[PDB]
């Protein structure tokens, strides 16, 4: 603040201190959900890290 | 005191010994007191002592 000098009233205004927050949260669930058959694992899938994992 | 010589009366006044007192006492309170604004301390006074402490 600021105030005239010389100033036959001698009151200062009190500054205050105000912190501040905000929150942050987990939200979601990312997934990627397959499903074989024993036929499909046993005949179908050749190479189970190229064709199912990577992908 | 005194008596006459050779008085058959034979009584003698008995002197008394009485001390005296009084009291001193503290009971006023002399003072000079001022008051300086911040800005006639830091503005108008320019040396301290004689201009405020010797008067």
């Amino acid at each position: 603040n600021r105030r005239d000098l010389r100033d036959p009233d001698r009151t200062v205004i009190a500054s205050e201190l105000v912190e501040h927050s905000f929150g942050v949260t987990l939200d979601k669930h990312v997934y990627a959900a397959l499903k074989f058959t024993d036929e499909q694992r046993t005949l179908d899938i050749r190479d189970y890290t190229k064709q199912v994992l990577m992908p």
